[PDB]
């Protein structure tokens, strides 16, 4: 009684540790036995109506390479945000730990999950709108899943929203000149984000500003073959930095290419 399929009661949570600081990420669980992650929205950060409004779609949304939305939290303030628990935390984070020893079909195989859960959201005409390694997660048994998908959309602070937290790096040329947002700024993404995974989750453009960045994209340059990478691989993220945005794949034609690549390199 008083919740709707997608509200969680937050006296079903137990709190167990605090992962990380829109706010803070804690571990814990959902009616004692669910493992999972409670996102806590700072007061004033978020368009906390639009949000629940929109949650009320994501929670439809279900594939087994996207986090799973368990539901929100909005009869008090702080609101909170349940997922599943990512035990391995963020890509970004994860990459950049060289006692992995990552070989190349591993890195593959993240391209791949990511893609499966992208090729899904674009079957649902769901945009992501901030496709980054910093956002995609993984868990215990080392699978990648897409998160903070169209979450950008309700982040109030300005500093985010348009073209100096903007995430100018992983932005195609229209992006940038025009606010053309689409299924192509996606793809675009998508290939910056093989790019962190090949480099081990070096920053794109490491040496650039993204004023710079900006400027080299513009003039039609882009970020060259990670050492990792083989000719095959670059070709696949590579394809997604075409001028013009109809000449880049859909996400379909992707999963297609790294699967071939996968078989190839087997
Ligand atoms: C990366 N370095 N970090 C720090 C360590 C904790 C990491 C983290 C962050 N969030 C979650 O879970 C999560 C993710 C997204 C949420 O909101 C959402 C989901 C889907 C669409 C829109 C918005 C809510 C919670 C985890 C986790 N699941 O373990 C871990 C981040």
């Amino acid at each position: 009684l008083g919740y709707g399929s997608w509200e969680i009661d937050p006296k079903d949570l137990t709190f167990l540790k605090e992962l990380g600081t829109f706010g803070v990420v804690k571990y814990g669980k959902w009616r004692g036995q669910y493992d999972v992650a409670i996102k806590m929205i700072k007061e004033g950060s978020m368009s906390e109506d639009e949000f629940i409004e929109e949650a009320k779609v994501m929670m439809n949304l279900s594939h087994e390479k996207l986090v799973q939305l368990y539901g929100v939290c909005t009869k008090q303030r702080p609101i909170f945000i349940i997922t599943e628990y990512m035990a391995n935390g963020c890509l970004l984070n994860y990459l950049r730990e060289m006692r992995h020893r990552f070989q190349t079909q591993q890195l593959l195989e993240m391209c791949k999950d990511v893609c499966e859960a992208m090729e899904y959201l674009e079957s649902k005409q769901f945009l992501h709108r901030d496709l980054a390694a910093r956002n995609c997660l993984v868990n215990d048994q080392g699978v990648v899943k897409v998160s903070d998908f169209g979450l950008s959309r309700y982040v109030l602070d300005d500093e985010y929203t348009s073209s100096s937290k903007f995430p100018v790096r992983w932005s195609p040329p229209e992006v940038l000149m025009y606010s053309k947002f689409s299924s192509k700024s996606d793809i675009w993404a998508f290939g910056v984000l093989m790019w962190e995974i090949y480099s081990l989750g070096k920053m794109p453009y490491e040496r650039f500003t993204n004023s710079e960045t900006a400027e080299h994209i513009a003039q039609g340059l882009r970020l060259y073959r990670p050492h990792l990478a083989s000719e095959k691989v670059y070709t696949i993220m590579y394809s997604c930095w075409h001028e013009k945005a109809d000449e880049r794949p859909t996400f379909k034609i992707l999963l297609s290419n790294i699967l071939d690549v996968m078989d190839e390199e087997s």
